[PDB]
Formats: structure tokens, sequence, C-alpha cells
């Protein structure tokens, strides 16, 4: 078919949309609400207008073309459309770049430059109080910057299927918020954040923890550990302008040495804890035959999907602690014993992808003896903040190392922010403890990568065992409804609530939508940590040396005594009541 935009002739069997079309053709259209493929369907922004022969102005972003259309993308009818569009959303909106949380990388600040709009009357709330939610753990609402475009709404529906997201008829205006405007912990919300990630603006952000961190490190007596989860060495380059897949580990530590905490740990080091404890427990119930399948229970927004959609499940997920709250048992109990510090004094800080994490660490029996496992968790996000804050020169600073004790990393557990990366590092363990042997052959590249769901058959000690990798929560709920569960017998599957595994967690820094059709986010941040894995020596859980001290000097043999004791965690179904 025939098409003429901005006066140039195409011909073209695609069969696509006239934004698609003219992306691809290096012709420039804006869009806002347009994202995963959808856009805002009762509620269209119209950024994306153009001006369509013989129809008058359309959206560009929802249009197919057809033979013979006529299009003009920047003629001065479409521009003050456009104009006029993002004017009537600055009316809505609190103008303030100056204190706000995405000035250095906010998409509607970018159009606000681009077609010199201004609001007719600026918006100016004297009591922000009722615009913005901050009740949940996880997750906050600022609704003065709140444009309506609905992509945290269709994000929601794309990766999680719950709908947590939704829209809301408050007092007879639209917002977006949770179910009935609770608090999202108080729904079927994962705490995810891939709302947030979706987000053009500052409207979704994470519950801040920055205000426990400071106040820690400037208290005398406290004693600040701080340990960052493996996706965060792979990603927070983003946000110093390094670009994408640079590895940084060593430029994080030393940050946080300058930043003034007292000891740097490292969670991938409880990553080769979770391996050890829960590569015992697979080992356990395959000699036990039962109960099969195990899930992992590392990601807090699977553990909450299984709360909230199956807790028949719930007997089924390992007792093991995840790598951030197994690495802060030990940091109120081992480390004391390795340091001698008085453990009310220690002070736990991990750095996540992640908004989930910290309603996790703020479970109330996420403790022992009053001590709780972690006592702060700071986004990827929130670290960057920290250190631009401070002044600190990131793409400048040396490499300088992890204090060993609880700090080493296998290259098992250096996988782990991957999809598929906690199943292969726990196959690498559970292979060895199962046959008594040390295995070379360690890659199990069949659960990698970005395949929704993921099966492989594995041969455990002369007996063929069937592993599931679910990648994302709505391919959860895809692998449970369509019956994928009972069509064989599984014996260990993993569960990440966000696809692409941490490494895009609710967390991570925010990508041009742009750079995202440019830049395949989630393999190139994944690719730092297999490179890791490729190039470390040890690359299995349990050849972690800092890490078989610790077991051979304190807990003991994993699986059991002190390290079931409390290394664990158990969930457990609501009793049946009536009613509901
Ligand atoms: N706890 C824990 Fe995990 C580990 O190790 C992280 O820190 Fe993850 C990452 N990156 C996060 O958030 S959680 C899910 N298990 C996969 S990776
Ligand atoms: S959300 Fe963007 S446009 Fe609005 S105040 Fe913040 S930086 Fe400025
Ligand atoms: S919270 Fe963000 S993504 Fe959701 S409607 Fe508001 S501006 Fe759009
Ligand atoms: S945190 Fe996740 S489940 Fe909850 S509303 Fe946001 S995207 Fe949906
Ligand atoms: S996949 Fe990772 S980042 Fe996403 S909710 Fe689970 S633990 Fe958090
Ligand atoms: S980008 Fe097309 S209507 Fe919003
Ligand atoms: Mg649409
Ligand atoms: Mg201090």
């Amino acid at each position: 078919k025939t098409i003429i935009i901005n006066g140039v002739q195409f011909n073209t069997d695609e069969d696509t949309t006239i934004l698609k079309f003219a992306r691809d053709n290096n012709i420039d259209i804006s869009a806002l609400c347009f994202l995963n493929n959808c856009n805002n369907d009762i509620n269209k922004c119209e950024i994306c207008t153009v001006e369509v022969e013989g129809t008058g102005l359309v959206t560009a972003c929802d249009t197919l073309i057809e033979d013979g259309m006529i299009i003009n993308t920047n003629s001065d009818a479409v521009n003050e459309k456009i104009k006029s569009r993002i004017s009537q959303l600055l009316d809505i909106h609190e103008f303030k770049c100056g204190p706000c949380n995405r000035r250095e990388n906010c998409e509607f600040l970018k159009l606000v430059i681009k077609y010199k709009a201004r609001a007719s009357k600026p918006f100016l709330p004297k009591d922000k109080t009722e615009y913005v939610d901050e009740r949940s753990k996880s997750l906050t609402v600022d609704r003065t910057k709140c444009l309506l475009c609905g992509r945290c709404v269709n994000a929601c529906g794309k990766n999680t299927e719950t709908y947590a997201m939704k829209f809301l008829n408050k007092n007879g205006k639209t917002i977006i918020g949770a179910e009935d405007e609770k608090c999202f912990d108080d729904t079927n919300c994962l705490l995810c954040g891939q709302c947030i990630i979706a987000c053009p603006v500052a409207a979704l952000s994470e519950k801040s923890h920055m205000d426990r961190v400071k106040n820690a490190l400037n208290a005398p007596e406290k004693h600040v550990i701080v340990a960052m989860a493996p996706s965060v060495r792979a990603s927070i380059g983003e946000l110093f302008n390094m670009g994408f897949g640079v590895d940084v580990t060593g430029k994080i530590y030393t940050a946080l040495r300058q930043l003034g905490f007292d000891k740097i740990f490292d969670i991938n080091f409880g990553a080769d804890m979770t391996i050890m404890e829960e590569a015992t427990e697979l080992v356990q119930r395959i000699e036990n035959n039962g109960p099969f399948p195990m899930f992992t229970s590392a990601c807090p927004g699977w553990v909450r999907q299984a709360e909230n959609y199956y807790p028949e499940l719930l007997n089924n997920l390992s007792s093991a602690k995840s790598p951030q709250q197994i690495f802060g048992t030990a940091s109120k109990t081992y480390y004391p014993s390795i340091s001698g510090l008085d453990p009310k004094n220690v002070f736990t800080v991990t750095v996540m992808p992640c908004t989930s994490k910290k309603f996790e660490a703020d479970r109330p029996q996420m403790e022992k003896d009053g001590l709780r496992d972690i006592d702060a968790v700071i986004t990827t996000r929130e670290l960057a903040k920290m250190i631009k804050d401070a002044k600190i020169p990131f793409a400048k600073l040396e490499d300088s190392e992890a204090d060993p004790a609880m700090g080493e990393y296998s290259g098992a557990g250096a996988i782990f922010g991957a999809t598929g990366g906690v199943m292969e590092a726990a196959l690498r363990s559970a292979k060895d403890f199962a046959e008594n042997a040390e295995l070379e052959d360690i890659e199990y590249k069949q659960v990698r990568g970005l395949n929704g769901i993921k099966e492989a058959e594995v041969e455990i000690n002369n007996n063929k065992y069937n592993v599931a990798v679910i990648n994302g929560a709505s391919n959860l709920f895809k692998f449970m409804k369509s019956g994928m569960i009972n069509e064989k017998q599984y014996h260990f599957i993993e569960v990440m609530a966000c696809h692409g595994g941490c490494v895009n967690g609710g967390g991570q820094p925010h990508v041009n939508p742009k750079d995202l059709e440019k830049v395949d986010i989630k393999k190139v941040r994944a690719s730092v940590l297999y490179n890791q894995d490729e190039h470390l020596s040890k690359r299995k859980s349990h050849e972690n040396t800092a890490l078989v001290k610790m077991y051979q000097n304190y807990f003991g043999k994993p699986g059991e005594g002190r390290a079931h004791e409390i290394l664990h965690f158990k969930y457990k179904k609501s009793a049946w009541s009536h009613p509901q």
C-alpha cells in the first residue's frame, strides 16, 4: 500500500499503526499514554495527534495505516492541538521540578519543554495531604503529579493480571489507586512496583526508607551494615549517564564507604545462603518424596500472589528465608559473634531493585529477640539519589572491595537477579549434594531467557525430575489457570513476579520508552550478572569460603538444627472460617 507522510511517499506491505511506521522511518511523533503496546482507551492523551487528509486529526498510536493516507505530523493545527493537551495536563499538575524525584528523567517535562506549553492556571494546592497516599510499606502516590494517562493501570494488567491498580471515581473526580481506595497492602496488590516503572512522572514512587538510613548513620552507637542485591551492580550506572549494561560493582562499594556505612557486605552472600538451605531442602524432599512441587520463596511479590490467590501452595514454598532476610538474620546473630558488636546496635540496610522487599523487611515476624532481620530497604533509585545528594562523583570513583566475612559470593549467587537464576544456582548445589560429587557441567541454559514459562527435565542421581521457571506474575496465573501445573509432576518451581527477574524490578531506574525499543533492558542488565558468574572462580554457593566458615563455626549443618531454626520462615494459610 501507498501512504504519504509529510510529503514523503512510502510503499509498504506492513500492517501497523501510524506511530510505529513513523518511528520505524525516522519520523518524529510524540506519545505519552502509549506504552506496552497500549494507550489510554477511555481518556486518550492525544499527544500523538497527526493530521490525516480527508479525515482530520487522529491519534497515531492506535490508528492503523491504510493505502492512500496523506499524513501531516507537524502542521500548525497538529502542534496547537498537542500543545493544548499538554497545557490542560499542566492545569492539573504541580509544576515544581526543583525538589521532584523525577527531575532528571521525566517524560512530561520533556514534552512541556518540546512544545513550549504553559498552564492556563497553575496548579498550586495548599494541602498536599489529600493528594498523597503514603500508607503502603512499598508504594506511595502523589496525585499532584498524576496525568491520568493510565500507564500504571495498563502495566499492572499486563505484568500481573491482578488489576490491583484501578481507575477510581473519588467523589465525582477520577483518580488512580487501589481497590476501594484502600492501602495497596490491604488488597491483592503484589507491591511489585511495575506500576511505578510505567509511570512517566513522579506520581508513583517507592515508600522512602532514606530517613531510616540517615538517622541510623548519624546515630553514634549504631553500626550500620549495607548490602546490595545482585541486580543493583548491573543497573545503578544508568542514573549516572554511564549507559546500559555496565558492571559498577567496585564503584558501588566505594560510594557506600563514602556515604558513611560502617560495614560493606553483599546480598549475593545471602543468595549463597538461600541456596545452601534451599538446595538442602530440595534433596530432602526427594528422599522423602514430597511435598512436590517445591516453589521458591525469595520473591515477596510471588509470596503475596500465593497468599492472595493460591494459599493452598503456601505449604509448598521453600522455608528458606530470602537472600535479603536470611542475610539480615545472620547479621544480628553470626556477625556479632565474629565482630564483638552488641546485636542491638547493629542496623542492617539492603539496596534492592525492588519495592516489595520493603514489605518483606517489615513483616512483623521477620525478627528475633526484638531485633529486626532487616531495618531498612532502599531501592536502586534511592541509593542513586543518596549518592548524588552527597555529591559523590560516582562515575569517576575507583573500585574498592566488599568486607569478605558476609561479602564474598559465588557465581551462583551472582545470577539471582535474572529469571531462571535461582533455579540454575539451586541445581548446581542440589546436584552435587544428592550425588555426593563435584560436577563440572553447571550451566543450565534451558532455564534462562525471557520466555514467560520455562520448563526443563533434569537428571538428579539417576532419577529424572521436572523443573519450571515462571517468569512474571501474569505467567504464574497462566501456568496455574491453564492447568499446566497438573499436566506433569513438577518437583521444583521458580517464580518471579517481575518479568525478566529482579533486573526489571519495581525499584529500578526508569527507562525512556524510546530507549526501551532501542535496548533490551532485561537482557542487557542480566548480561552483567551471567558475565560475573562466568569469570568467577567459585560458581557454586557451597564453594563460598566465607560462607563455609560461617556454617562450620556458627550454624552447623544447613537445613536442620540451628540453621533450620532461625534461617527459615514458614508461610501458613488462614484456617477455614465463615463467613469469607
Ligand atoms: N532477597 C533476594 Fe534476591 C537475591 O539474591 C534479591 O536481592 Fe532479588 C535481586 N537482585 C531482589 O529484589 S529477590 C528474588 N530472588 C531473586 S534475586
Ligand atoms: S513530575 Fe516531571 S514535570 Fe512534574 S514536577 Fe516532577 S519533574 Fe517537573
Ligand atoms: S500514576 Fe503515573 S502512570 Fe498512573 S495514571 Fe498517573 S501519571 Fe499515569
Ligand atoms: S505494585 Fe504491582 S500488583 Fe500492585 S498495583 Fe503496582 S503493578 Fe499492580
Ligand atoms: S521479581 Fe525481584 S524485584 Fe520483582 S517483586 Fe520479586 S523480588 Fe522484587
Ligand atoms: S499516545 Fe496516542 S492517545 Fe496517548
Ligand atoms: Mg488503545
Ligand atoms: Mg554512623
